[PDB]
């Protein structure tokens, strides 16, 4: 094992999109700098490193970019987990003072943990002028046969390589569109009572302030979270995801504020009674919570929905104008407007006369 270099039992541990984890926080880097140029033959300087907190080794390429003559650079990282929260934003700033130099990220996982400063961070680099992708069968093989010292050993795969590195391109997609698929929407949000394959639960977000006598909407704080699930790596739900992303936004105390929750699932017994409990203790906040199917939770959702609603939140079953709304806010449509899918306003009526026997103790 050569020094500078990372022996398969290392590659195999940080460059791996399987729903494990990082328990231990260590990231890996690789970085390939070449002079911009006409040259397809040009000599490409590549190096690695792991994060490394006191020293930190995995910047020792900042200094192979300085502006020297009239000479550009382009970069390829080759990065184990996401940019942090605060590596993403000095990237970006230093993208911005440095115009000679060009950024092309490639990820192997997200952080699946997320913050609106870190999508924000996330956003804000890519705006700067960098391209991030996910690694996929090409990158994970031209990085083990350039960063990693194997005695003849030719790349060997996993199981679901693409079944979870394209997961996790569309969660990039999500993320930096600031805005979710179109196809993924008409999935998710479809009105008919009982369907299958809905496995995960979206779930979208709006913030109105009480200014004047009106609910001004805060559009700078409106968006969408998914929920994480999958295993062998647990998850929460959707409900449960919003609770934790609501500190982010350093509510004023004095005023009155209302939330809107757009729904694909409903939520279950548990989420039910952790948002009650929340909303309980944050009286300067209205929760409505529009929902476009109802989950029955195994029998135990109706009496979570009730207990949820006395607290005070006014729970509904999305119409057409909460789906046409969803559509054309938190979906990349690009002018495309909503076509609804047949059934629309019957499944709504029913589900809304299903709500109101739900809610009037049924
Ligand atoms: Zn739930």
């Amino acid at each position: 094992g050569p020094l500078g270099s990372m022996d398969p039992d290392t590659f195999s541990d940080n460059f791996n999109n399987r729903p494990i984890a990082s328990r231990r926080n260590t990231v890996y880097l690789c970085y390939e700098v070449k002079t911009k140029g006409p040259s397809r033959d040009a000599k490409i300087f590549r190096g690695q490193a792991a994060s490394e907190d006191k020293y930190h080794p995995e910047m020792r390429f900042l200094s192979l970019v300085s502006k020297w003559r009239d000479q550009e650079y382009e970069v390829t990282w080759y990065i184990s987990w996401s940019p942090c929260t605060k590596c993403a934003r000095d990237m970006a700033t230093f993208l911005q003072e440095n115009t000679h130099v060009t950024l092309t990220i490639f990820v192997a996982r997200l952080y699946a943990a997320a913050d609106p400063d870190y999508q924000e961070a996330l956003r804000s680099l890519a705006q700067a002028g960098a391209t991030i992708k996910i690694m996929n069968y090409d990158e994970f093989q031209h990085c083990w046969s350039k960063f990693v010292y194997s005695q003849g050993a030719p790349f060997q795969p996993w199981d679901g390589l693409d079944e979870h590195s394209q997961a996790l391109s569309g969660r990039l997609g999500e993320i930096l569109r600031h805005s979710m698929d179109a196809a993924t929407f008409t999935f998710n949000f479809n009105n008919e009572p009982w369907v299958r394959g809905r496995h995960e639960t979206y779930l979208c977000y709006e913030v109105e302030r009480m200014h004047n006598d009106t609910w001004v909407k805060l559009a700078q704080r409106r968006g969408f979270l998914a929920n994480q699930a999958k295993h062998k790596l647990e998850g929460r739900h959707a409900a449960l995801c919003f609770l934790d992303v609501i500190p982010f936004w350093k509510l004023d105390l004095d005023q009155d504020y209302r939330v809107t929750c757009f729904t694909s699932w409903s939520p279950c017994f548990s989420c039910a009674q952790e948002m009650a409990k929340f909303i309980s203790k944050n009286k300067h906040v209205s929760l409505c919570i529009k929902t476009a199917r109802i989950y029955d939770d195994k029998g135990r959702a109706a009496e979570g929905l009730r207990t949820l609603a006395e607290a005070g939140a006014k729970i509904s079953i999305m119409t057409y104008s909460e789906f046409k709304h969803c559509w054309d806010t938190f979906v990349d449509h690009q002018g495309a407007p909503f076509q609804p899918w047949d059934g629309l306003d019957e499944h709504s009526q029913d589900l809304s006369g299903r709500l109101r026997a739900i809610l009037q103790n049924q």
